[PDB]
């Protein structure tokens, strides 16, 4: 998950220079629901984890809201 690295690609969080994934609708320290504002970068590219999990999820989600 969002543990934390040197060149972030996601967003930042106000409460905290931590900057979780762009994917990832809630800091890993705040927990300060992403900014619905805030765009997806197409270079974002998830790691084996994260791509994992995300495209799992909005499977299940997305193919339901959007
Ligand atoms: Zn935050
Ligand atoms: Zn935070």
């Amino acid at each position: 998950g969002p543990l934390g690295s040197p060149e972030p690609v996601g967003w930042q969080c106000p409460g905290c220079t931590f900057i979780n994934k762009p994917t990832r609708p809630g800091c890993e320290m705040c927990c300060r629901a992403r900014p619905e504002t805030y765009q997806i970068p197409a270079s974002y590219q998830p790691d084996e984890e994260e791509r994992a999990r995300l495209a799992g999820e909005e499977e299940a989600l997305r193919q339901y809201q959007q």
